[PDB]
Order: structure tokens, then sequence, then C-alpha cells
């Protein structure tokens, strides 16, 4: 190429910086908690649902 | 009296060994597990908090 070095390194470096952004972004915002697990036994019995 | 001990620890060790004979005559029993509680442990989104 003539300003690019490679297509992997490179876009992986973007993709690093970007997943960054993301947490930054998620912890910082209303990231609403959605779960399906409605545990009832739990307090030392481990067990998912039938 | 005159022909036993104090009635308290003579009682005591009675019971103290009713209690053993109670015991044993349990665990060879069949008693279907009688409880309060309905098994919601292991999934968190359900608990009885009753």
């Amino acid at each position: 190429n003539y300003g690019r070095g490679r297509e992997l390194m490179y876009q992986l470096e973007k993709k690093g910086k970007e997943i960054k952004r993301d947490l930054e972004k998620i912890l910082l915002s209303g990231q609403a908690r959605t779960d399906v697990l409605a545990d009832q036994y739990l307090t030392n019995s481990a067990a998912d649902p039938a």
C-alpha cells in the first residue's frame, strides 16, 4: 500500500480501541439490566431452574 | 430417696438415651422431608421471601 501497513493488525488495533470506547460508554450510561434468570433457591443452593 | 440418687440426673440420662433411641427410630422411618421452602436456590430470579 501507500499509507496503510496491513489489513489485520491495523484493523485489530482499531477494534481494540473501539471495544475500549464501547466499555467506557456502557459503564457510565443507562445500559439497563436485562436478565432471564429469576433465581429463587439461591443462598448456598446454586442451580438453574428447569 | 432410699433407693436412688437425685431425680434430675437420673431423668437427664434417661432422656439423653431416649433421644438417641428416637433418632435411630427416625432414621429408619420413611418421612417425606416435610419443610417450608420451595427449592428456589439456583434461579436467583425467584426466592420465597414470605
